C-alpha cells in the first residue's frame, strides 16, 4: 500500500474506520475545501452528509487535520494518520443532538433547514465531546471531486460491499 | 534541543507561541487531562484560565492532540507539532464571543457564572470558526502540576519576561 506524503497523497481518499464499540463511520475527502460522510452504526446511524464545506490541512508529512461545523450546530475536529491505519476524531454535539440524535438521522442536504431550525429551539449546553480513535479498515482512491462516492443512504451490507469490490467500478463509479 | 517522542515528553510543557498576524498565545500542559492558558493578543487579548479539563492524546510519535468546551461554549481542537516549533488550532466560537469578546477578558475561574449565562442569554449561530498554524517561540519545562506557570494575568512584557529567564526562578516557580 501507498505512503501518504503530501496533502494531494490525502485528498480524493475514501476512508471506512471501526470505533471499539464496533461502529463504524465512512469520510471522503472530495476536494481541499469539502468533506462527504455516511455513518453506518452508532448514535446517528443512517446519516449522510455531501458538501460539507470544512478546513483541511497537512500537520505534517502524512498527518492531516479537517476541521468543520454542522447545520445541527456539532463541531468537529478530525485527525488522519493513514500510514499506520489510524484516525482520531473530537465530536463536540451540542446537547440537543445527544438528546434528539433521530433529527439529524437523514440526508442532511435535504434537511438544512429543519437543522438550523432544531439548533436554535432545543438546549445547546452542556455539550457531548466525544475524543475518539478509530482504526481504519478501508482505504480507497476515488480521486478528487467524484460525486458517486457518497451518493445514496448507508444499507447494512455497504461497507462489506465496498472492501469486497463489489459497490465501484473500475473507475471508482457506480455502475 | 530535546526531541520530543513520548506523552511524557509533551506533559509539563509551557508553550508561548505566535500567528502570523502577531498575536500571542500561551499554553501549558499541567497534567494527562488539565491545561492553563493566557492570551496576549487579539479578540481576546487579557483572558487567562486555570484547571480547563481537556482531552490529551499523542496521536503518533512526537504529534500531540488537546480537546476541550469551555464555559463560554467555546470549542478547541490544538495540535502540537514541538519537534518542528509548530502549532495548529481551531478554535469554533459561538456567535456572541465574536460580538462580545470582551465578557470573556477575565481571569475566567471567578466568573463561570457569567459565562454560562452569557452563553444562554446570547446568539450560538453562526459560529466563528478559525483553524490557523501558529509559531511556537518558547518552549519550558515546567514540570507537572505546577501552579506557577499561568498565576496571574498576562502584561505587555510578560512573554518577554518569560523568554529571557526574568520570570522563572530555577525551579520554574515565581520568586
Amino acid at each position: 500500500t501507498k505512503t501518504f506524503k503530501t496533502l494531494d497523497d490525502f485528498l480524493g481518499t475514501h476512508f471506512i474506520y471501526t470505533y471499539d464499540n464496533g461502529w463504524e463511520y465512512e469520510w471522503y475527502a472530495k476536494n481541499d475545501h469539502t468533506v462527504d460522510y455516511r455513518i453506518h452504526g452508532g448514535m446517528v446511524a443512517g446519516r449522510w452528509v455531501t458538501d460539507q464545506k470544512a478546513d483541511i490541512v497537512m500537520l505534517t508529512e502524512g498527518i492531516y487535520k479537517i476541521s468543520w461545523t454542522e447545520p445541527t450546530g456539532t463541531d468537529v475536529a478530525l485527525d488522519f494518520m493513514p500510514n499506520e491505519k489510524k484516525l482520531h476524531g473530537t465530536i463536540f454535539f451540542p446537547k440537543w443532538v445527544e438528546e434528539h440524535p433521530e433529527i439529524t438521522v437523514t440526508y442532511q442536504n435535504e434537511h438544512i433547514d429543519l437543522m438550523e431550525q432544531s439548533r436554535e429551539k432545543y438546549a445547546t449546553y452542556p455539550k457531548l465531546v466525544v475524543p475518539e480513535f478509530a482504526n481504519i479498515t478501508y482505504m480507497g482512491d476515488a480521486g478528487q471531486n467524484n460525486e458517486d462516492v457518497i451518493s445514496e443512504a448507508p444499507y447494512k451490507e455497504m461497507p462489506n460491499d465496498i472492501r469486497n469490490g463489489k459497490y465501484f467500478d473500475q473507475n471508482y463509479h457506480r455502475l
